[PDB]
């Protein structure tokens, strides 16, 4: 009978603006309440992942469901996974057109398929059979993705995690991708180890960052390795998975977990990963260093 | 100047004929001599990985390439991942139709893209801008896999290791996927972790078996996990990560594991796996326990 815990990551940044950055604050600070009293209310660490998840998707200002940047065509296909500590259960689509909500469309392969992992039309054909519409998908492009795919042509991630009253884990990874990829890339997001891993035995995490160096070094079942190796805290097992992908890779990025027994972290190697967490009645919740806050939950 | 060696697997299943087992045992050794070949020639890990999967893809005999199982819709689609273990170069392709040789597809993902993994229409598209020809998909599809499909539809892969003769080790896992998936559905063959591991300073795996499990415990990166903790022979490292994919998940399966210093194994869980290794002068081959048949190299 444990003590609670949810923890949302707004994807690994460079420098953040003026009014955009007191708004994403508020975004996860909002998508980390939600999957909090979806756990006090006595939900599994599962629903509060894909409804942390989902609200960061409907969410304009990060880079998942409608805020996706977009690929080299001026397209959003997004990739998405979500796993259960308890079993090992886990879902995933990649490269899904189309769709608002691909978290849920993942938590339905988990839920309703002998598969873990659809992609392309096999998964857009899947969402139908669920009974889910498709969007235009022009609604999930933002004005301000088409100015940064016309930028990075002319010259040169959201997650969760929850601890549940049952002690049960899950993490849940929703992207857009990296601004300008090839048609039906698939970065680590939707793969398991590397977009996040989840197991009731040590603990569960989100990754954020360069998605082709974070599947290399499998970064989310590492930060968990060096977790279960007996005597370190979330917080070194976080830094040590994450400084073996920028001095092996020159790979940076991040990560939010949350162990066995509560324990939570967030760190991050590049400029910035916006964060928040909520447990016994607090809201943490920051973007640099040094902005971190505390507060009495509402 | 290391001894260069190289393991191959064919995958492992309930069981297999008579007819067509020594025609099996022909195929892996075949395209064990053609990899190893490529290594006593001076070329990489990388190379002779990719030249013995290629051979195995257009071995009809192997549910990868040319001999594919068939999806739901009675559709060939194929996955395939190659890691380079010096720089963790990685390449994959999943959900990929009417190409004969999906693993030198991914091999030019690796070496030609700033990615790692491309999927359905993306990899068409890749494919055609690399000079590879779509064939037709009839093809690739034989008559015993169209009454596999039949059979299951009613009541109810390949890879290769290299440590080359400067050190570096690789692999390349191929594969049709599972009989009568869902399309779209994607395994562990194309996922870094999961369907092989390269690294130079452990060593590299390619994995076959249930592929929801396989991914679910990240197989190739945990075979190596217990391997770099000390104390561990490589038949044990391999033992380990099957016994618990087994006892966690009933998830049954086989790798084939060298490390960086030249000591392989094959093993598995399933009743069999055809596998056949070479180093120095000698030819190991086999399907299950008891029919390990050690030959002079030709
Ligand atoms: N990991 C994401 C990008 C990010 O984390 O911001 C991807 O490569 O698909
Ligand atoms: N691992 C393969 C199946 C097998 O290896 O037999 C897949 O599920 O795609
Ligand atoms: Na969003
Ligand atoms: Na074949």
């Amino acid at each position: 009978h444990m003590e609670p815990v949810l923890v949302v990551h707004g994807g690994g940044a460079s420098c953040i603006s003026c009014e955009r950055r007191q708004r994403v604050r508020q975004g996860v600070i909002r998508a980390a309440s939600l999957g909090h009293g979806v756990l006090r209310a006595g939900g599994s660490a599962v629903d509060a992942v894909e409804a942390a998840v989902a609200a960061l998707e409907d969410d304009a200002e990060f880079n998942a469901g409608h805020g996706s940047v977009l690929t080299e065509n001026g397209d959003v296909e997004m990739d998405a996974s979500i796993m259960d500590g308890r079993d090992l259960g886990a879902g995933a689509v990649s490269a899904v057109r189309c769709i608002a909500n691909p978290i849920k469309l993942a938590r339905l392969v988990m839920d309703k398929t002998p598969h873990c992992f659809l992609t392309g039309q096999g998964a857009a054909k899947f969402a139908a059979d669920m009974g889910i519409s498709e969007i235009p998908g022009e609604q999930l492009v933002t004005e301000r993705n088409r100015k940064r795919l016309e930028k990075e042509r002319q010259e040169k991630t959201v997650g969760a995690v929850a601890l549940d009253c049952k002690g049960n884990v899950a993490y849940a990874t929703s992207t857009g991708g990296i601004v300008n990829k090839m048609t039906g890339r698939v970065g680590d997001s939707p793969c398991i180890g590397s977009g996040g891993y989840a197991d009731n035995s040590i603990g569960a995490v989100s990754t954020t960052g360069h998605g082709e160096s974070i599947l290399k070094v499998n970064l989310a079942r590492l930060a968990l390795f060096h977790l279960e190796q007996g005597g370190k805290t979330v917080d070194e097992a976080a830094d040590l998975a994450l400084g073996y992908m920028k001095s092996r890779l020159k790979g940076l990025g991040g990560l939010i977990l949350v162990s066995r027994t509560g324990e939570w972290v967030a760190k991050w190697t590049s400029t910035s990963m916006p964060w928040a967490a909520v447990k016994g009645g607090k809201v943490h919740a920051g973007i640099d260093l040094n902005d971190t806050t505390v507060t009495d939950l509402c």
